[PDB]
């Protein structure tokens, strides 16, 4: 049944190499035949213990594609392909956005900034590895640091005018949780006018119809395409026009995470020292940010709906928000870390695994098969895992790298997991699980 | 420290196999060997199957489509449109010479050892730890291929040992798998090449250190070998009166041996015909039977034969230890065998950097440390003498050369060859049986 | 969630276990349950020491050996001096003052056990290669100081208990056999009549206090009926056949003794014994092949046992039919058809069996109990046996299958003398010296 | 040559089960042939993988060695034994000392308090280990919670006097470090009296003195404790008359440390609020007192000669107090790390292993053999491995980890290594290198 840890390590690369289209690696063989960007950071953390010249291979690729103010788009599409919808064709940002990459074709709204957690792991692994090892990695810094400051700078310039410390979003797609229960009061205030007709591709892959979102979520988010182009992308425009105008708390959290990360970066390998301080400015800023929509009793962090002003409150992994980025005062914390644990989330009686569900099971939202509104996520374990050990939570941090081996032992490489029977949902060969696989085994 | 953990180094053996696939065959190397050859497919199907079952299948499908009319695998399947090799389709030109070539494949027109039947029993030893559907893919690839099989295993008992003496006779160093082995330095002396068509290397163009790879003198009998049997149209039945290299492979003719009863043995599992098993059984007889007819007597070791100067041929390699592979030498000759394995002309040599078996005992005359089957460590060998010693019996023996093998391999560069005494990695990196070796081992 | 441990949490509790039994010179077989010293869990012992120390796993069958008999019969056990809680213990044999064979220095019992000692000299001899010059040579003393005394040992198997030379081993008591309660012994144990028998309290029943796990008060009785009498004749080895009541040929027993004959021989040519011993040993190796052979049925493959007294085979259906499967010998078609026996439906291939592995008795046996000792559970003691004499055949696949579904077994720490084979429950003693010392060996 | 991870797991518990006498494990077989109190609370680290029970035996015989006043005495000895010198006989404890426990026989001194990280991974485990076995450990706390807060609050309030967050040592010998360059200013002006006559038996067993103290500092040794002997180890008295009287700065980091680690058990376990907040008090206060010693360049920590009140500058790996126990400002941290990387310790161009030496090789008082004067401890890897764990330098504590099994790989658990060749000095076998062992696999 099980594979041993070293059949499940060549299981995991040989699967990283056969989603490599060249310079790109897919997200998935088939649902997601493209480059996406949070997936891409994944993608290059789990090629760093492989080949860390193709992990920057990887990077570099997705930020040929970025946007000339500096933005990541969360798809990089690959030249010709099709089976994934809404396509270039139906971006058109080739056509409309003066921003779009000249010779890219992506789409037109962001995603989390994983990113300088990819180029620690880069970073960690060229150091373990050759002096010509460590000349790639380092002459991938010389080469991106610009592009990476233009990232973050981006995001809190254009997705934080307020300076709120927290990340607007004009798509739930942008959070990388498209059918989260987060989004479901925002969504029901999205009212389409005049929609151009389409036919769904992903379900065509996953015809199971309980694992994907339904037709009117997806009316909803192609909906908000064309509000966007509308406006041909401009980020100064949006706000007057967008029906979907949310602070992402989890999305900040990442951002407060990546700008500490890539702050130390840059005191390591003596980058601008103006570029370090902005970097730690943000990464205070969005920490502060994410602190200020906690529950006062379980210190769970809350999204704020924008257009209604209001604080969204739902039961999902989001509300964890906090605890990769610290900030709480230590009595809250303590009650998040509770939480966590109990029966709402890792501690349910009916879950396989010691694992957090996207959804709390006992919340009314719970949907156990429906992508983010209830399954367990590998992505999220790693991250998790990931940002826990980096809290110097060392046996909290192992236990979920432990538990989240386990589940991967099936080979599946699930995009995610049933909660409860442990059955593989969404693609298979699903490259950023692998990549989870990798990186706490290679 | 250099060294990769168990699970870094399998990753980086199965990123290296999926790299060298170019769709349904697999390189053998990434520039050096840019096609598949018919015994480094067996071993990339052995390091496939703890990957995917249905794709160490293909490569066995592969290599079988390319098999001749008459049943020989030849030793190199070309890919489509792929330069950089040489000699390469347009020098062996079976396309047009050879009846028995297939209509859809470039290939060579020469063999290579059985190995085969191995990779077909990891193959079914995987499939069936993994389910009903995967056991349904072997299944069904034994019921597509058995008669392939069976044709390969006949045509070399039929074709290439007419006299039935046991023992596989070559007409080109280069089917032995050991190019510049020192097994063949008498035989090559004999040959004298007419007027060679001009030609310029490529193997070197890669391995540009001149220690590393056989000298333009050996290329020059290699090429003219491949005139010879030009000029004959491949014909098997005019191959004795024409070719100026014909010796007996006392080392192929042991795998072939072992192949033989691998898979009878197979054949009984899956009620393949009677009649087939029984074959087998009596070619492995056969075999093992011939290799030991060429022991000494008071070492065991094996010796290849020239059928041209009917001359035993004593060298120091470590293809005199054919018959532990097979079996059958009388128990205290064995003894003595393996004492000279694991003495000081081999294993327990004292400068040895592991305690592997290298192609030629390094205190031989002929011993080179560098250059290629004259003297390095090779990992598809220690592989083989692995796996055919756990076959014996000899689990701690076996345990012993995979140990040192992964050590070995634990720098990552899956090298074709190490040198013996530094451990420093040549021939080809990325070299695909190296990692398939890895991952047999680990996987 | 998972109550497992790692490979490497598994051989420290399994190492930490075996030092805790270790009396000194001698480690018991567990803690309470068997409180001394047992002859074939010695030499899994000296097995399970060999990675931590090669020089205490000498000691171990140093202590041994040193409770030979004078005729070179091993005793099975050798009493702790001093300690109780084991009945029948010195006391009871009454070996010191009724056995003039018995050692003068060591208390032991008036029986003996399988002779896997050998195995574990190749043992050990393999690591000590593995570990250097100075413990080569421990090991290497330790061969000159032994290896008399282990010919001796074979030798009175071979001369004392086959007299009439047909490869197989008579015992006078099942306890021989290892397998006390096995259904092999069951119509031979039916013949044993009990006489005036003196009364005794049972000790192992109170340590294992569920009786669905252990022999039946009726089955201690015959045990206790056998041990008058031999003390009846002083254990006498030319007076035992016509008086015990238990004569049977146990053929597991004879394909050990079988496989240690030619393991024993092999070292003795590597290490350049007496050439005399050495052909012996080889015939010996063949002679009780051939009579493993002889017991099978033409078509299975399977192995019988032989009531001598009433002069019968024994078939059953337990993992001692199995036996040619360690030693060689069978025709190509009759192993074939006993290794489809092995991994059918009736044993490793059960479809409700937790793991892969041998069941002491089979479950569509009538005799099948699948609690009671070795009327059914999975024993790790036979899964190492069998597993370590499989790769020695070369059948490298099938004795790793067995390794592997024999660490998933023991993978929950208990190190439990057996499990029962559908629900995997630890049961026997827990803490059992050779269920570690097999975990030892598989990882070590 | 090397051991596999599983044969050297099983060689650990091996060993420590032989050196267990019962109820204690001595520090060494014949070395240290009684039980030592910080080698006690690593022995419990050691044998929570394989007996949560057991270790908390460890523990209790421990703390019942525990002096009335609170101190945990350096040394348990063991009933019968006369191998180690200075003995039973020569502490004349069990006359003179008035807080000594009736039926053990104990130094007069103390030793760092690691006990605290002891219990914490006693929780971690026995919490994996299910329901039966949390009850040992949670018993255990009933047990023994007055006793760690008793043996905390004698550090805070007599080793510490003048509320300078840092422990006065009275003996060389109570840091652990015998005979550190640390101790060498503060030593000279030690002039022992009238000296009794004595046998060391130390190197009757360690025969090349290159390995051990010379017989001059034996005498200082020996001398101090006649100081306090004419004293009747009275606390009130010892600062009167004791010519060795130093701040050591890596044992009040660990202080520190303790005291947070104890805090966020009594937290979870809901012991009183009082010793909770003065727990977090003491952590604070000795933090404090760490950084106040450190040098404004590169962070260094010096220990304090409180009679000859200057500082004590040396380069051994105590200076890197600051990096277990955190405070020090972001950049004099940085420049700390980079003092620990680099040419002066781990960077070493002549080092075996990346691991830190107890002094540091360029220094003038470097000797690669003798004892804490440059050789590399496992105990001290261990330590640093945990601590900046636990600071969430993740990679940083796994390359120490790595090192530190590769070191330990020849299987002969040796008290020290040379830097330079590796080759295992000090007692074999010794109980606490293979505890560090077990955890880093356990």
């Amino acid at each position: 049944p099980s594979f041993t840890p070293t059949q499940l390590a060549a299981r995991a690369a040989y699967l990283l190499r056969g989603n490599d289209l060249g310079t790109m690696t897919t997200a998935a063989p088939l649902l997601y035949p493209h480059m996406w960007s949070w997936d891409a950071a994944f993608v290059a953390i789990g090629l760093a213990p492989l080949s860390v010249e193709r992990a920057v291979v990887e990077l570099d690729t997705l930020l040929s594609a970025q946007w000339r103010n500096g933005m990541i788009p969360h798809i990089v599409f690959a030249n010709g392909v099709d089976g994934y919808f809404p396509g270039p064709a139906r971006w058109a940002t080739a056509t409309l956005a003066d921003n779009a990459p000249r010779n890219r074709l992506t789409s037109g709204i962001t995603q989390p900034p994983v990113h300088a957690i990819a180029v620690q792991r880069i970073l960690e692994h060229a150091r373990t590895r050759g002096r010509s090892t460590r000349a790639v990695a380092e002459a991938f810094l010389d080469r991106r640091w610009g592009d990476l400051m233009r990232w973050h700078r981006w995001l809190a310039e254009c997705r934080d005018r307020n300076e709120r410390g927290r990340i607007t979003l004009y798509h739930g797609w942008e959070s990388g949780m498209d059918n989260s229960p987060r989004w479901d009061s925002a969504y029901a205030n999205v009212v389409p006018g005049k929609l151009p007709e389409y036919q769904r591709a992903d379900n065509v892959i996953i015809t199971d119809p309980s694992q994907r979102p339904s037709d009117g979520e997806y009316d909803r988010y192609l909906w908000l395409l064309e509000e966007m182009k509308a406006v041909r992308y401009d980020d100064e425009r949006l706000p007057s026009v967008m029906s979907f105008q949310v602070e992402d708390v989890f999305f900040s959290a990442i951002f407060s995470v990546a700008c500490q990360v890539l702050a130390e970066i840059g005191e390591d390998y003596k980058r601008p020292h103006a570029d370090v301080k902005d970097l730690y400015l943000w990464a205070e800023r969005f920490r502060a940010g994410v602190v200020e929509t906690t529950d006062q009793r379980t210190g769970a962090a809350r999204d704020f709906d924008v257009l209604a002003e209001k604080w969204l409150v739902t039961e999902t992994a989001a509300q964890f928000a906090p605890l990769l980025c610290g900030g709480l005062p230590h009595d809250r914390e303590r009650a998040l870390l509770k939480l966590l644990e109990g029966p709402r989330f890792c501690g349910h009686p009916d879950l396989k695994y010691g694992l957090i569900p996207s959804t709390s099971p006992v919340s009314r939202d719970f949907r156990p098969r429906e992508y983010w509104r209830g399954p367990v996520w590998p992505v999220l374990t790693w991250l998790f895992s990931w940002c826990f050990a980096r809290r110097g939570w060392a046996e909290r941090a192992r236990l979920l790298r432990q538990e989240g081996l386990r589940q991967a032992s099936d080979g599946s490489f699930a995009e995610y997991y049933e909660p409860f029977t442990g059955e593989p949902l969404g693609s298979m060969q699903q490259s950023w699980t692998a990549a989870a696989v990798l990186d706490w085994l290679g």
